[PDB]
């Protein structure tokens, strides 16, 4: 069972310079404001911000050592990524494939396009694409033979074959190793893409997806760990996860609040809270940017287009999903490239109101480090690295964090985080209150402990009244 | 009684450098083209382009002296702003409140939020304040006490309390002082917010708003002045003003004409002219930019959206009404930030035709100085000060005005202005003529005097025939 | 009688530097891929991209000499513009009008506005003019007298008077001179405006328009030439032209295919092909923007708007029809300012599939040179010179053309052009084939010859099977 406390989402080398500077910053500022951390991929990687690991058993020396991770485990929960979809092309398992060919003992670990034979154009159009290329990479073997393997993301990320056995072996080995280092929560990165079957969407293919998911969850349970599957699609998939003793992502909340605050409208927000999946990990911003499909149904389409158009001026080019038309297919707005604070027009009152509502939403709240520091869009960083999502992946030196931590808005956010991590009422049961169509009233009760949020979306006001048990009186939280 | 002549809207320091340079500019070019001036707030002020005056009894020395004001009153009518809603926090009256507290003899001059007690969320959301702030400012007294006062606009503008008596006294004193300096027409700035009553919108609350207006109008009439209440809302309020012997604003005309010219459609224009309120002060441009709510009803919503979408490319970011996440919807725009000349695609024929139709609309026509000079959007000025409305508040040096007066289009406007200010037919009765759905025919008749406007909205042509009484023949105005 | 072969639409000075470089470029690459040329106006001109000729009897020395023109004849058909509506104000015929006044022998060559007497406002609003000014130019005579002449287009273009006799000779003189130089096909520029009658639209006035149009066609037939009247309005006029032994423009095809490919819909396309007027000259791109009114009816309004919204991002500001304030309404756009290659999102497959459907559409296919070279929108050329249509009027040096000819997509188009020009089946009869509502099946048969196109609009695939007479078997055209 995890600690019902705020978690920090952070890179290893983007607060300070390495894992040691990250820990130093946590104890100075967050020592009684968080109960866990999600440390973004810190393995040896050759692409995509750590998400192309050569192995999950080593720490990139540029970041530190395994001892630097275990320094966190003594006091905090530890959430770490398990890239169940893919491993690096420089990994030992895939390098062995290049040398030996199909005779390699790791051959059945990867998805070979040639198993399927001819793939009709109709079956191609079912599959969505995350780059502007067909999801198939042609590699040259050591002996000169050319073959193609499945490749969803950048070409240095080779997808694993969950129709064979080696992939389950490799993941279970990874899981055993990570939990031995104090890992509580396994974020199953890109879990939706593991299920491939020609004639289907090759994404969240039912019921295979539930078999893969029940398997990892069981494997995680021997090793004393729970799972956090990452899926960006219709919220119904979040309920499927929740209903299998796993933690879903509250991905619907970020775009729902952006709308709710911008238009002073609590109707759709209140409806979602009344029925939101339980045991979920709530977020406002992530390392990826605000994802839209996660709010379909939760928010009517016409309001989604309003939301997208409202962020368009404050946001870079969006990340999009495409099909068998890739090059020049426009596609579907997938993620808005924008910090959550710029998405709220840098409105301190509005931003604190979002976090208050997040923290009272049932589930473990994660705060992304840029959001923690009220960071703005990093134009300069995006233009030098070319990575479109780096606009939300600010680098902070120990200097820059201490100064941003003193911003009035960040002091306010740290008051909530202390309150949400420590006050016992959040360990009880959630009771939504009646309110008009422009405000939200949320409360938690655990015995005599009680706290009550009231947010007026017209004026972006945040009020929390809590019961001080040591005196019995009702005080106002100062934030 | 005012002169039925064209009026000039102008700031003190934006033609030349002060009130003396303004007067120099008027005598050189406009001496027989206008009958009055509306000089925008020229008092000591600390916020919002002059509309936060410390007193109505002083002239900001940066602009000149009261003698510089009276230089106009001998030959021209004088329209001056009376900020009936609010005065500055640096005013003598409010500074006494901070020093002495509620022991101040000026205490009951301001609205104290604690008077109302608890305000329900519904009664807050009803309130018509367009900032994403509660209309409440927390001030610190000299003795350390913190209390809250009503504050509609920027925090340097403290709202006045018309449920007590001190506020009426202060207004009566301001009126006495301003009329003693030769002010004919008191522009009642933002009078709509004078009415505070929890449970209402606190804006144009009926029938209280009309008692405040009947009172000020009587006070003004004693001191030889008429009133021009500023209200930007549904035109029904302009008739209520008209029907209480005060001058309403023709705020419906500017966007009504823009559509009419852009689309070659006179239907909604002729319909409005046939029923437009009496005794109004007609404008095309003001110091604020084209206001949308004022034409709702006057013009169907679908045609307003046509207008809004048509101006979007030629205009800066629009001024928005509260919590409007649908930023391209008639219900979201409050004022379009654009000079009137850029709104007509800098088309001389159309711009003159607009002024002609304005000049034959019943009521006193005001010409804004930028419009007078065929000014274009000042990108540089808006980008230099961050004030979005400064795109319509060009600075002119005396040379730059001498230069603009020689532009062919301004010579044309100057001929129309001479005609509307001097030709006697406008002192008679307005007689709308029949026309097709793409043109307007307007005429004035006063005894033997008669003048007739014809505008073909297809081709932006303006044609005026007048009767020369000293010869009896009908001549064409050359413009 | 013309060659049933692909024609090139090209300027004189925009491939290379003059007509000699054009001849060099044509022979180097197109010598057996086209059977004729449309050389855009190469006369002495002072307005509107060459369409204000002082005479049709001279070649602008900036372009070359008549000998450079005759170098194309004998091997290629020659299509040349005849501006039947208007000639330049610097022309010899009109200057004589300025010098002598109505005493000029060329007086009855032009339309004098005072002839009509008063024109009621309704009779002015009827006039089909796409500018916002009366089509009336006030000229000053040498003797100082002021008179007005009819002027549809720019003021350097004075309209001709087909109520008199002088206009018919001038055309008969022009036609005689042009055909003597080897011109086969006279493009009758803007013929719709030749009919003036107060109380009418002054555009395509029936039955007068056919009285004028049957006349020119015979004068052209007398001199061994056929006619290509250009009119941009409803397609009903295209058949009206077709039924009088003249070549209409397939102006409906370009936006029809754009919709059909973008939305994978062959319904409206097949319907058109089944009934399209023939003996027409088919085009995809022209020297003008993609024209919308020419597809009204052929395509439902809702589907045209689908096209407009899809092109909006890849196109410059569209050319508008008169007083169309609703800038996102089918009835408002006149021409889309866009090269045809950018209109299909630089999709090689989609662009070739469009050209394939064009080449099998009954009628002579013209290929515009920008389309020939798969040119993209020329931002740089448009922002200079201010001409909005220069976004589709790329300049190419001889090197730049040699280079574009090596583009894979241009090699494919160049294969089609050779096939369409040489394979004899196109000289036979057209037979539309059955296909589903998202694909097109077109075939031609002439004796032993047979060729068959199949285009899948879902995937932009192009297949042509033809019967090779040199072997008797059915082969696949490789493109
Ligand atoms: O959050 P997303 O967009 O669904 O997918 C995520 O996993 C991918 C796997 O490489 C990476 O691109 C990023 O970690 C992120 O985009
Ligand atoms: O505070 C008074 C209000 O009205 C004034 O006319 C101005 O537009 C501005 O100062 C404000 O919007
Ligand atoms: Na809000
Ligand atoms: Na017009």
């Amino acid at each position: 069972l995890l600690k019902n406390a705020v978690q920090l989402i952070c890179y290893p080398d983007r607060i300070g310079n390495n894992l040691t500077d990250l820990h130093t910053a946590v104890e100075k500022h967050l020592s009684d404001a968080i109960g866990g951390l999600h440390i973004l991929p810190f393995f040896p990687s050759n692409a995509d911000g750590g998400f192309s690991p050569l192995t999950h058993k080593e720490v990139d020396p540029a970041f530190g050592t395994w001892d630097d991770i275990e320094a966190f485990t003594g006091k905090y929960d530890l959430c770490v990524d398990l890239t169940v979809n893919h491993i690096s092309d420089e990994s030992p398992e895939f390098r062995d494939f290049i040398a030996n060919g199909f005779d390699s003992e790791y051959a059945d670990l990867f998805v070979h396009v040639d198993r399927f034979g001819d793939i009709s154009p109709d079956d191609m159009a079912k599959i969505h694409i995350r780059k502007e290329k067909e999801p198939f990479r042609e590699v040259t073997l050591a002996d000169g033979t050319k073959t193609r393997v499945w490749c969803t993301f950048t070409e240095q990320q080779i997808d694993l074959n969950y129709d064979g056995d080696l992939a389950y072996r490799l993941m279970e080995s990874y899981i055993g190793f990570l939990t031995s280092k104090g890992v509580n929560l396994l974020r199953l990165d890109a879990f939706g893409y593991t299920t491939k079957r020609i004639g289907t969407s090759c994404f969240l293919v039912e019921p295979e997806v539930y078999r893969i998911l029940d398997w990892i969850n069981e494997v995680a349970f021997k090793h004393g760990a729970e799972c956090l599957p990452e899926v960006h699609d219709h919220t119904s998939y979040q309920y499927a996860i929740s209903r299998r003793n796993m933690h879903p992502y509250g991905f619907a909340l970020p775009p729902l609040l952006l709308y709710s605050l911008l238009d002073a409208n609590s109707v759709y927000l209140k409806n979602w809270l009344r029925m939101c999946p339980r045991n979920m990990v709530t977020v406002l911003d992530t390392h990826d940017g605000i994802c839209i499909p996660d709010v379909e149904g939760v928010l009517p389409d016409d309001k989604i287009k309003v939301l997208i158009d409202n962020i368009d001026a404050r946001s870079a080019d969006p990340i999009m999903r495409r099909s068998a038309a890739n090059i020049h297919s426009v596609g579907a707005i997938y993620q808005l490239t924008c910090t959550f604070y710029d998405a709220l027009m840098q409105n301190d009152d509005a931003y604190i109101a979002a976090r208050a509502i997040q923290f009272f939403t049932p589930g473990i709240p994660q705060v992304y480090y840029v959001g923690l520091l009220a960071g703005c869009n990093d134009q300069e960083l995006m233009e030098k690295t070319g990575e479109l999502r780096d606009i939300n992946r600010n680098y902070y030196t120990l200097n820059e964090m201490d100064e941003a931590m003193e911003k009035p808005v960040v002091q306010r956010l740290l008051t909530l985080m202390k309150f949400r991590t420590n006050y016992p009422a959040f360990d009880g049961h959630f009771e939504l209150n009646y309110s008009n169509d422009s405000s939200v009233a949320m409360a938690w009760r655990h015995g005599e402990h009680y706290c009550h949020l009231f947010v007026d979306l017209n004026f972006n006001t945040s009020k929390i009244q809590y019961v001080d048990v040591k005196s019995g009186e009702t005080r106002d939280l100062e934030f």
